[PDB]
């Protein structure tokens, strides 16, 4: 079953899930993607939407991560472009202090040294939104037009032993 | 021709070009690089040894780029494993405020939003060391050992006509 990744005009995201990270015993998530569209977003997260969040996206048709908290703060592409029409299999997860990316069964990008323990964060609260962020895109490190005309399928976040919450505006239109 | 990119121990570089960055025509450098090693400095480069500074060097077989200046301080892991050694191709340019990596022909990085024009860093001068760093490795963002067992080869650094010197420790021993 795959779900479209934008909805409507293309601002406010598909939907939005909410994790007791006191619970996590999983830092990492998996989906698969199909898109012709370049610049997007995938999926943004924060335990806070001013002082440490993170948005997965494509920019010219490549991965594209912005990350801001207090111990880094940045905006990197890599990975080979991902709007070729055909499905995707991508991985993001923490390892240690760092964010590695992984795109058909390929790492092609590891940001090291920008985070403590998910489980220590301030704020024991993480939100998860597909298809568009939880503040305006002018916002961002970078700013893009999140609206990503995509589908996702096969999508697993965090655990679902630690999800206490999820959220959709629309009905999760089908592709 | 190829050179040796480690000599001796495998402390200080295998040489060191000094630029003049107000007569820069051309802000990229390319080369070609073949090596079994897994980690080590491929080279490095600074307006400034401790507000300026640039790393490109392989961890875990990958490109690994560390860059510490105004604008940016980071440490990040890139596209394929290069230590199969083959023969590689390898650019690295600006672009804008953007640094690319290019292996085999192919954009694996864009670190975005990193650093103001070259021609406009209040040192004017770039030195570029090869094989090695122009500080202790302990002194890197994230320390690894910097000796890097491979050779180097088809190489051009910025603009000829910019450089003001080069310097060799030792004599640069073929491969
Ligand atoms: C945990 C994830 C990777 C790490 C991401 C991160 C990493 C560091 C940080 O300071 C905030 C966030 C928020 C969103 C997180 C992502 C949500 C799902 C993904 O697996
Ligand atoms: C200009 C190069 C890319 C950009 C690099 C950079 C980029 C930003 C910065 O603040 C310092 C440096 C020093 C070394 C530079 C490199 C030396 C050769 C390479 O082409
Ligand atoms: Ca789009
Ligand atoms: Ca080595």
């Amino acid at each position: 079953p795959a779900v479209h990744l934008s909805n409507g005009p293309g601002q406010e995201p598909i939907a939005v899930m909410t994790f007791d990270l006191t619970k996590i015993t999983k830092t990492s998530s998996s989906f698969e993607v199909r898109t012709w569209d370049p610049e997007g977003v995938i999926f943004y997260g924060d335990t806070n939407p001013k002082d440490d969040w993170f948005m997965l996206g494509l920019r010219d048709g490549r991965p594209e991560i912005q990350l801001h908290n207090h111990w880094a703060q940045l905006t990197v592409g890599a990975g080979p472009r991902l709007d070729d029409g055909r499905w995707h299999q991508v991985e993001v997860k923490m390892e240690g202090d760092s964010v590695l990316l992984e795109v058909d069964g390929e790492e092609v990008l590891r940001l090291r040294q920008v985070s403590g323990p998910l489980t220590s964060k301030r704020h024991p609260i993480m939100r998860i939104a597909l298809g568009g962020l939880l503040f305006p895109a002018s916002n961002l490190r970078l700013p893009l037009v999140p609206a990503l005309d995509g589908c996702l399928r096969r999508d697993s976040w965090l655990d679902k032993q630690a999800e206490i919450s999820a959220s959709a505006p629309t009905s999760l239109r089908s592709c």
